[PDB]
């Protein structure tokens, strides 16, 4: 149950917001996602309670900068811009839903290491708090766009800190291999900067770093706290000063229950304090944070009927209808979700749960105790509030699924599922084919 | 160049059924998937080329049911129902757009774990070949949908043969530890089917197997044969006949270009002359392949534009508008597709080739050489046509894109692109969220 506040079981079956997960699947069919509305604000508001400090003893904003890549259902992101939250957004799409959810654009940030021409007119026309740079090319082509727009960019630089290898190998070598950002060793990303205070057409405003996710250690955060923050001191040796320090995203969440991870809580006692060691050196920046799974998560819950089961020599199988078109992270990165039957029984059995699709990666879970499973029986798959619908496909001609929210004002249907009909509404079949 | 045999590099320019690359980027815009009518005719011919010894000797037929989950675009499946091919189906999805494809039931066999009630009236109504029963709790449901619509299902049985564990160990562990298939060894097909055969609206027709996918080596089709022949003796000494054989599909094709791989008449020998070996035991009957990969994967090619060039201290990274949401295969099995620039260069260099999402995964290859890269030159990513537009999403919220077919009649959009109002488009506010 830990991180599923809102949930619980009642008179022998499982709850969510006080909704009966069995009835929700009968009332909306499944495959089915519920969101928790409720969930959401909990999981925004332990970020503002954790880091309100920040802003109390700088005087500087703090800004949490929702990253859409984890879900960017339009009821999502219109209330998570409702609680007063930002948007880490990667693309045109995103930045296009965020301003359609009525995110103000001083709480916009643009990450990504391609950025288009188009995308770049898109930031500018919406004059978003900042583009994330990745790279001296990105640079060069937002001060011509913006030059040809007859605008004034705003230009933040992610970069990759000198974190300490020895410490931190995993971290290390993700930031050095990967394909983004601006190496501060080699000395590339002073140069972008240097780069950018001498052209025409952007505004200096920050720095950015992201590294990594499902981080369910501190360290990691405090020693990128610390090589980001040793970066602002070597700019400010330079002459240049930093609005803004962006420290991304990458909070994990328990997606295990049997064991405690660190909380915003925890997360901000190290980044504040680790911030503050430098109040003599630099002045104190706006301080932005990109959480995406740590928001959403523990919010989402997927639904899915039992059609048969199946003895094997070496398995009990039960096979639902969610599958891995519906949400890939167990497929893809064999990742651990927590799983249970939505009607507690007088027996319980270990069994593996499988969607129907083709392949053999399409497992949810093996080998997993539940209450004894029934044909007909709806399973509840949690945490996939984050990098599930957001990934869900197509694949095996299947239509993405519904998605419910749950909030006190009633149960709402905020995503329709797809039919047969819309499965080719984007084909079209030549004369000679007809 | 392996399997390709319809592009070519042309005064210094790469072009696909004769029609130059870039020029199709220009014109319809990128990132953008190129299927070659041409090469799908050359691939299904060569099947039909490789086992016409099987009718010529046996009378029986030799049916090639086109494996959807590799690609269901409706164009590219009226093409191939055109042909004269089957379908191997997985889903309502898949057999819905098969029969809108025109292709003939009796060429239609229907695979899958979890098959739904709702499925399997369709199947029914629709008068399939077969449904390649996976275990007995899909057989009880056929039988008792069938009765309900006064009509009689055809069922074949998706069996796990007892493949040598010592000769082919990863074979034969999939096939017991996997969801797959009902057990021979253990006596669970043979009671399947005995079941079958005292059901009154059931029509017992085949046995089916598949063992697996990007085979390059006909060691495990030989096992796969003989063991599934050996099987259909045991049926006959009981008294049972057999009239299709199905044995699924996998043949691998060429990803890498410098190694030779077994073709098609390769498999016809192996699989054709270990079945002829049982001619005195049993009478030979109908032969069904399920190819997915090996009809489609060589005719697609993925175009995408480069707009930045990085430089890095461990890599040359060459950042593309085609990403991992349009083809998902590099990110998640780290597979290899080969890939060249569209343009040919006196000077070429290594380099590391992403897409722009926001995903360390999402990178298409690494250390490659390529002719030298330029900002808007046109990268082709080879062998996409199988599980790549079928796996597509809209992760980092990217519409899919867009998909031509070329033919000698001339070359046609077949998919359209997705708008940013596409992206919403089955997205609901609730009323307080407005
Ligand atoms: C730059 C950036 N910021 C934030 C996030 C959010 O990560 P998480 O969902 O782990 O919090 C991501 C994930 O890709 C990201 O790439
Ligand atoms: C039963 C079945 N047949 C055929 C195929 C097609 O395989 P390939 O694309 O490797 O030929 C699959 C792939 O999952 C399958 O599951």
């Amino acid at each position: 149950m830990l991180g599923n506040d809102t949930v619980e079981i009642k008179d022998g079956r499982f709850f969510i917001d006080g909704y009966d997960a069995i009835e929700l699947a009968e009332k909306f069919g499944t495959p089915l996602y519920v969101m928790s509305e409720e969930q959401i604000k909990i999981n925004y508001n332990r970020y503002i309670e954790a880091f309100k400090r920040w802003e109390e003893e700088t005087g500087k904003e703090f800004i949490v900068a929702y990253a859409y890549k984890a879900n960017a259902n339009l009821a999502i992101t219109r209330l998570l811009a409702k609680l007063g939250c930002g948007a880490d957004v990667v693309s045109g799409g995103e930045l296009y839903i965020a301003k359609l959810s009525n995110v103000p654009s001083k709480k916009i940030v643009f990450n990504g290491n391609c950025k288009t021409k188009e995308e770049i007119i898109m930031g500018i026309e919406a004059n978003i708090r900042a583009f994330n740079v990745d790279s001296i090319s990105e640079l060069i082509l937002i001060n011509e766009t913006a030059k040809e727009l007859g605008e004034t960019a705003n230009v933040a630089f992610r970069i990759n800190p000198n974190v300490n290898p020895k410490t931190h190998p995993k971290i290390s070598t993700g930031l050095k291999k990967n394909k983004f950002g601006l190496d501060v060793e080699s000395g590339i990303a002073m140069k972008a900067i240097k780069m950018a205070l001498e052209m025409e057409y952007v505004n200096v405003v920050g720095v950015h770093c992201h590294i990594g996710s499902q981080l369910t250690d501190i360290s990691p955060f405090i020693e990128e706290t610390r090589k980001v923050m040793d970066f602002v001191v070597e700019l400010k040796e330079e002459g240049i000063e930093i609005e803004d320090v962006n420290l991304g995203g990458g909070l994990g969440i328990p997606y295990y229950k049997d064991k405690q991870i660190p909380t915003q809580k925890d997360l901000a006692d190290a980044i504040i304090n680790t911030m503050l060691k430098y109040k003599d050196k630099v002045e104190m920046p706006n301080l932005i944070l990109e959480p995406g799974r740590s928001l959403v998560a523990t919010a989402g819950y997927l639904l899915g009927k039992v059609h048969h089961i199946k003895e094997t020599p070496v398995t009990k199988w039960v096979m639902i209808d969610a599958g891995m078109n519906d949400m890939m992270r167990p497929a893809m990165y064999e990742a651990y979700h927590h799983i249970i039957n939505c009607k507690v029984k007088n027996e319980k059995e270990v069994v593996s749960i499988a969607g129907g699709l083709c392949e053999s990666s399409d497992v949810f879970g093996r080998d997993r105790e539940l209450d004894k499973v029934e044909v007909g029986d709806v399973l509840a798959i949690f945490d996939v509030g984050a990098y599930g619908i957001s990934m869900a496909n197509n694949y095996n001609a299947r239509g993405r699924p519904r998605m419910v929210l749950t909030s006190k004002k009633g149960v709402f249907l905020i995503r329709e599922r797809e039919t047969y009909a819309d499965l080719i509404a984007k084909d079209i079949v030549p004369p000679h084919l007809l």
